[PDB]
């Protein structure tokens, strides 16, 4: 029902807020360092700290620029916030295995 940061327990998001971007909330992707991420898309999230300036470089989602999303509490890299696109303008792509699911 809710998703917390796996490292410290910070409240991050909810199952109800999963978003099927391109028909699926799950997207498996790699960055230029070859790191594989299983990214779940969410319409909304909280408890994050978004860092740096948005960048389109290597964006996995056409038309969106990303900013890195850290856990606001412990600093763990939890994913990205996506903006500058259309339908929707913004969303979060969070790394599934950095989250823990549990009761509200
Ligand atoms: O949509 C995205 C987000 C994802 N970005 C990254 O992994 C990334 C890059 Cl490329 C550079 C730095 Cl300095 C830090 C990070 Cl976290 C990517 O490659 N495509
Ligand atoms: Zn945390």
């Amino acid at each position: 029902s809710i998703f917390r940061c796996r490292q410290c327990g910070q409240t991050i998001s909810r199952r109800d807020w999963l978003l099927p971007m391109g028909g699926d909330h799950e997207h498996v992707v790699f960055n230029p360092a070859g790191m594989i991420f299983r990214v779940w898309c969410f319409s909304l999230a909280q408890g994050l700290r978004l860092i740096g300036a948005p960048s389109g470089e290597f964006s996995w989602f056409k038309g969106y620029d990303w900013t890195i999303a850290l856990c606001g509490q412990c600093g763990s890299h939890l994913g990205w916030h996506y903006e500058g696109g259309s339908q929707p303008q913004t969303f979060f792509g969070l790394i599934k295995d950095r989250l823990a699911e549990g009761p509200a």
